[PDB]
């Protein structure tokens, strides 16, 4: 409906908007960062979230505070571990603050147990991590947390060509990994062209945002350490 129609409109005003790694390490306090002009796969997702939940008369003030309802733990800016730097995080926060809906969890059967431990056990990958053991012990009570849960998915063998009648344009599409201690590496937003579903998302290798040259379902068979998908949609 309309909200996905949106969702997706709002994504295709992102094309060509350069990809730029670690907008959101400003050194000193983890504060509200919003860096529109240069994404990454993740910051491209909130802002269109952000944009999209935001009702259009967008209002500053109003698009600030629902990216930071998207960005942080329950909205609450705490320091770097509050961001929701795991995506089955930051999903069970959108669901469980009423903006997201898990459609994965209602239209796929396959499952997949969580094992969240790479930031921990990698700290020199992470500024704030890397010399704050605080933040490493929040991170580790963080992935304790999510790990051992269930959660839906759509294993990559079965997401044709053309897409799923469930899955519609808009929705955001969170791309499962084999990587261990890892559950979701890349993430984008779904559209429709000519009976093939595309995935609008910021690409590194392009170095911007695209409309992706080849379907989602080949974008995955392409990539070995992807698996699948979860398929979530805002709730406006």
């Amino acid at each position: 409906g309309q909200g996905g129609k949106d969702m997706l409109s709002n994504g295709i005003k992102y094309l060509d908007v350069p990809y730029v790694a670690h907008t959101l390490e400003a050194d000193g306090p983890e504060e509200l960062v919003i860096n529109c002009d240069e994404v990454d796969c993740t910051t491209l997702v909130e802002y269109v979230l952000a944009e999209t939940l935001t009702p259009k008369l967008i209002s500053e003030s109003a698009f600030a505070d629902n990216l930071q309802k998207i960005r942080y733990r329950d909205g609450k800016i705490d320091g770097y571990t509050s961001r929701l730097h795991y995506i089955a995080d930051w999903i069970n926060n959108g669901v469980r603050n009423g903006f997201l809906q898990d459609v994965t969890g209602a239209m796929s059967p396959d499952t997949e147990r969580l094992s969240i431990s790479y930031m921990s056990s990698h700290p020199q990958l992470y500024k704030q991590l890397a010399n704050s053991p605080e933040n490493v012990a929040k991170m580790k009570k963080i992935e304790q947390s999510l790990s051992g849960k269930e959660v839906h998915y759509l294993p990559k063998a079965k997401l044709p060509a053309d897409g799923l009648p469930w899955i519609k344009d808009g929705d955001i599409i969170a791309i499962t990994t084999n990587t261990p201690g890892l559950d979701v590496a890349h993430m984008g937003i779904a559209f429709y062209a000519d009976n093939k579903l595309l995935l609008v998302h910021a690409s590194s290798t392009d170095k911007k945002v695209v409309v992706s040259k080849v379907p989602l379902s080949q974008m995955l068979k392409d990539n070995n350490k992807w698996t699948g998908i979860r398929v979530l949609r805002m709730k406006k």
